[PDB]
C-alpha cells in the first residue's frame, strides 16, 4: 500500500490469502514469494522490527500474530496451524517465538 517496493504488497497480500486456511500453511512459499528471500542483513533487520510488532527486543508469538499487519497494513493475523509451522520454520529450539536468527534461517531455508 504505502510501503517500500522492497516488498510487494500483492505478494504479500497473496500468500497471507492463501495461508488463511488450515492445512494450506506454506509459509516458506510466502518468503520466497514476497522476495524476502532475497534481502540483504540490513532489510532483514527492519524485518526483525517486524515479528518485534511490539518493538520489545524479542519477538514472541502474541507478536508474530499482528506482525503481519506490521509487516503490511492489510495482512492476515496468523492462526494455530499457520502461526505453528510458520514459527517452527525458523524456531527451531521450539520457544514459541522467531529468533531473529531463528528467523534468518527460516527465510533462507
Ligand atoms: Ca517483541
Ligand atoms: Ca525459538
Amino acid at each position: 500500500m504505502a510501503f517500500a517496493g522492497i516488498l510487494n504488497d500483492a505478494d504479500i497480500t497473496a500468500a497471507l490469502a492463501a495461508c488463511k486456511a488450515e492445512g494450506s500453511f506454506d509459509h516458506k512459499a510466502f518468503f520466497t514469494k514476497v522476495g524476502l528471500a532475497a534481502k540483504s542483513p540490513a532489510d532483514i533487520k527492519k524485518v526483525f522490527e517486524i515479528i518485534d510488532q511490539d518493538k520489545s527486543d524479542f519477538v514472541e508469538e502474541d507478536e508474530l500474530k499482528l506482525f503481519l499487519q506490521n509487516f503490511s497494513a492489510g495482512a492476515r493475523a496468523l492462526s494455530d496451524a499457520e502461526t505453528k509451522v510458520f514459527l517452527k520454520a525458523g524456531d527451531s529450539d521450539g520457544d514459541g517465538k522467531i529468533g531473529v536468527d531463528e528467523f534468518g534461517a527460516m527465510i533462507k531455508a
